[PDB]
């Protein structure tokens, strides 16, 4: 509340200490249980290790390190910010808070980036990187992580005001390194914000052309039952067997492909028969077309229609994390720099609701804890078959 030392006005509203403690618990166990879900499958359930889980599971190694914090911040905040425990304990969890969300920060790009060169470069070479190679790709964005918090281990704690545990850096007029903060932050923004719209606009195509294939097929069939005329019926055939030679090609299984194979045999069959007149004869035929698209392709339709349901479902939610938990405090600390250039420092007061929103959206940091997991289940269809075959077990 009181105007602390060296130009600096902060606020501890009695909202901050009595809604964020109960907060930080709610995140502190439903982030413990879905870590520690996750940490079971990743290293003991599934033995396979791609690519894409060792670098998502640096989101699982870069979440623990909020959750060992999380009880002693909530010891911080029912003390009103009294720090009980010692120098070197401050130090660490101020590093460790930082290393959460600067990593949290970077891996949800990575996350973002690797998705987006699976599906809108399927062939480029990134697409093919070694376990090795992904696992120095973490251990050099782990050591830029640690060069950017690595400060925070310098600085001797705890500040006498009772003793205060924290990094005042909303005391600290917009700098350079106040420049690099935002800019380690809008870099991976506009970089997720622009994968996640490829990414959803490339498979909301797929799965359009996939139900452009399916209803010039069964919209074509009622053509040919209705057909009154002996011609109507070969320019019918003739969309479906370029629907049917379109749809091989769109796959990117093994009884489904031949299944185009039994598909397009049958449509060159009534082909023949639609050649010679056989009105009767080739609307017949083109009944087996019904009875071969339910045993041999329908199945492999909705196979690929959820597929890349989860895929947009798995790209929206990774934006959505992104935004939600880390943005509104830079919102906060942006609309902070102006009001230290343009009021300064000799009237507290206009700071006083401005402090209230900080520790607001700073519990919105502290939730990636919580929303890593929905992260990590969308990820892979492993992950709700693991609960499925949990279930399993009743
Ligand atoms: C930082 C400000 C100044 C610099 C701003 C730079 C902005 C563009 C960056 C990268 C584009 C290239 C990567 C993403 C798009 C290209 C994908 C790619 O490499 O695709 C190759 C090929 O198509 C596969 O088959
Ligand atoms: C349990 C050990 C499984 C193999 C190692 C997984 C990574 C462990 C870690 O770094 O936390
Ligand atoms: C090299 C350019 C660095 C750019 C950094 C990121 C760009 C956005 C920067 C902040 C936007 C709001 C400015 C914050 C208060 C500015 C007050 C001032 O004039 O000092
Ligand atoms: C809007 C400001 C972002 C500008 C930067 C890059 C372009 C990104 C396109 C807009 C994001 C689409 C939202 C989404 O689908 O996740």
């Amino acid at each position: 509340l009181e105007i602390d030392k060296k130009n600096c006005c902060v606020f501890r509203d009695d909202f901050i200490v009595k809604v964020l403690p109960p907060v930080l618990g709610l995140e502190f166990i439903f982030g413990l249980l879905g870590n520690g879900l996750a940490l079971w499958i990743f290293c003991f359930h599934l033995k396979s290790w791609k690519s894409s889980r060792i670098f998502l599971f640096n989101l699982v190694v870069a979440d623990f390190l909020l959750i060992i914090c999380l009880p002693f911040l909530m010891d911080n905040y029912v003390r009103r910010w009294d720090w009980k425990f010692g120098d070197i304990p401050c130090r660490l969890m101020l590093f460790m808070l930082a290393m959460n969300r600067q990593g949290s920060i970077i891996f949800l790009t990575v996350v973002a980036v690797d998705r987006y060169f699976r599906v809108v470069h399927p062939h480029h070479a990134l697409n093919k990187i070694s376990n090795r190679t992904a696992a120095i790709i973490s251990c050099l964005l782990w050591g830029i992580t640690i060069g950017l918090t690595v400060h925070l281990l310098k600085k001797k704690m705890p500040i006498q005001n009772a003793n205060l545990c924290s990094s005042f850096s909303i005391c600290h007029t917009f700098q350079w390194h106040e420049a690099m903060f935002l800019l380690e932050f809008f870099l991976p923004l506009g970089i997720i914000l622009f994968c996640s719209a490829r990414i959803i606009w490339s498979l909301r195509q797929r799965q359009a052309d996939l139900e452009d294939n399916w209803e010039t097929l069964n919209d074509n069939l009622k053509v040919i039952e209705k057909a009154d005329n002996a011609a109507q019926v070969k320019d019918a055939l003739t969309k479906m067997r370029a629907a049917a030679l379109d749809a091989q090609k769109a796959t990117p299984m093994k009884d489904f492909r031949h299944g185009f194979d039994i598909l397009v045999g049958q449509i060159d069959d009534a082909l023949k028969l639609a050649n010679e007149g056989k009105v009767k004869e080739a609307q017949a035929a083109a009944e087996q077309l019904k009875t071969t698209r339910n045993a041999y392709i329908q199945k492999y339709l909705m196979d690929r229609h959820a597929k890349i349901k989860r895929a947009i479902t798995f790209i929206m939610v990774v934006a959505i994390v992104f935004v939600i938990c880390f943005l509104p405090s830079v919102v906060v600390r942006i609309r902070i720099f102006w009001l230290l250039h343009t009021s300064g420092t000799q009237n507290c007061e206009v700071y006083r609701s401005v402090d209230l929103a900080f520790f607001i959206t700073l519990s919105f940091t502290y939730m990636n804890v919580m929303l890593d997991p929905v992260v990590y289940y969308f990820s892979s269809p492993s992950f709700p078959n693991f609960f499925s075959t949990l279930i399993n077990r009743c």
